[PDB]
């Protein structure tokens, strides 16, 4: 058994705010955690062949609550972070992070699958990162990525996930339904208002260090769709900045060439039980290749 | 004398690529370095009064070269980083970072002002961050920030900068000239082509954790201006991604309210001595308040 990684974190400018910095930090922590627990340098990974292999983001969840959500975090906040990986075979790995306020009751507690999957606590942030090793099929192409595994990836002795907690069932349902919250879920009503935004890939902002669309830029693009729909509903920019995201799920179905024009579609369901509570679904399409490259659902509270 | 901070850094997704992630990481390292050397928690700083005080970016330089520039950095690269602060009084502080490739000849060498200011080496990256303590003059206003100093800020015993190496002369000339490279510099020719881009503040991307425009977003906005001018010159997006920035200087003259519409102006001078070498100047204006809020010069090499 490789130990879980606990760290004390003082919130820095580069990991908070209304943008994608927090997600970017979470992803860096996933690569550090897999590197420590799977005896592999994820940052410099190469397949047996010698080609770079990327531990690509595939399913990403951030679950908080009114007591602690990503927008709670300001400069200098003291957090505790507990991280660990779970066996998903040789081509994929699940990494969990729990984030608590430092000196909160039982912040030293270890990872608990039952807590993450069945009894999440309002006041902790729960992060699930399901990642898949991929290589490019052609240099300079971001399409048709190929499954891989770096030589010496040690998934053996990683703790096991029970069948109930499978991220594969979760993301399979999202690719089919274009939501992580089934449309027949009681207590919601679909608004007739939707948006469809043409988004050229932003080569200034959203390209990563290996020439793919940057995983955190998917969260920026989803929020661009969400803001477009917020504005179409006649709500204020000021109010968008006060929006509380208590849960968000993202599936990365594909990457995209850097000259692509993407389409960002957004729809919303409002709670009939709780004022201000709504489910926003965003689908990112690459019309020219015929592909859905992302699905995201946000569970929000606003005023 | 507080020791300089040396660290071994493996390049992570969250600190490289064609965007502003590297600058964002540099800034976080500046706050960590000042915190260690000035016995102050910069992240959670408060003035005597109890109001949050921010160690705001004011003058920022990144100098590399063909052998090592920010676009050299890819996932898993091994670097050494050496960092230290220099006395600029109680209201400001200068932080330097040198970045070398790990196992490069004499990467263990300490900071050397003469090297940074007079004999920079092609193959090292030199970072200068001149930062000023500020508070808001009114809650929810990003204009008319006020000079501050947190109680217990220890600038005493920080090493001294000689008069020759003053960042104040450098940024004073840039606010006046709207360039860091004097217009009468021999060996360049101003192109007639310029751009002026209207840029509404991007509330999805560019807001920091304390509701200011995020310092790294200034580099994104400058590159948005630079790309607009690149396109007006009929150059390809592909070629913009291959652009080498061997030197860049930024002055943060002001911040801006989150409903502002900024103006990004860009002009370029081409080398008459070296094909592909050009100086791009970007000025960021807040027309509605009558303020120049940023100036940047980039020294570039392209193909
Ligand atoms: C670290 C990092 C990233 O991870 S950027 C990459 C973000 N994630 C992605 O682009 C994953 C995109 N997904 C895919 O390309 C495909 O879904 C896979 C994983 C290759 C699976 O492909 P298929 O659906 O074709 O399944 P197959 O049956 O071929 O197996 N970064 O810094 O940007
Ligand atoms: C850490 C961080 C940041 O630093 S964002 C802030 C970036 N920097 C700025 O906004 C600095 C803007 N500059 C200013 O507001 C002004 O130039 C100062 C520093 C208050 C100086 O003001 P004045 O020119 O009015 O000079 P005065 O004579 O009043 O002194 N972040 O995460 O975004």
């Amino acid at each position: 058994v490789r130990p879980e990684i606990k760290q004390a974190v003082t919130v820095r400018p580069g990991m908070c705010g209304p943008g994608s910095l927090f997600v970017g930090q979470l992803g860096d922590w996933t690569w550090e955690t897999v590197s420590a627990q799977c005896d592999t340098d994820v940052f410099a990974a190469r397949d047996a062949s010698g080609n770079p292999t990327y531990l690509a983001f595939y399913y990403f969840r951030v679950r908080g609550g009114r007591e602690l959500h990503p927008g709670s975090l300001t400069f200098g906040d003291r957090l505790t972070v507990t991280s660990g990986c779970y066996d998903q075979g040789t081509e994929s790995v699940l990494t969990l992070h729990r984030i608590d306020r430092a000196g909160s009751d039982d912040a030293q507690r270890p990872l608990d699958l039952h807590e993450f999957y069945e009894r999440p606590r309002d006041g902790s942030l729960y992060v699930e990162n399901f990642n898949r090793w991929v290589t490019r099929s052609a240099p300079g192409s971001n399409e048709d990525l190929v499954k891989s595994s770096p030589p010496g990836f040690r998934n053996d002795g990683l703790p096991q996930l029970p069948a109930a907690y499978s991220p594969r069932a979760v993301y399979r349902e999202a690719r089919t339904a274009h939501t992580f919250r089934a449309l027949d879920e009681p207590g919601f009503r679909l608004l007739p208002d939707t948006v469809e935004v043409e988004h050229p890939v932003d080569i200034v902002r959203d390209v990563n260090g290996v020439g793919l669309l940057y995983f955190a830029s998917y969260f920026s693009m989803v929020d661009k769709a969400a803001l477009a729909l917020w504005r179409r509903l006649g709500r204020s920019d000021r109010a968008f900045l006060r929006r509380v995201v208590v849960d968000q799920q993202m599936c990365y179905l594909g990457n995209a060439d850097l000259d692509s024009v993407l389409t960002l579609g957004a729809r919303v369901r409002v709670s009939t039980e709780t004022p201000g509570e709504e489910l926003v679904d965003v689908v990112i399409s690459d019309r020219d290749s015929g592909r859905v490259i992302a699905v995201s659902t946000l569970h929000t509270q606003h005023d």
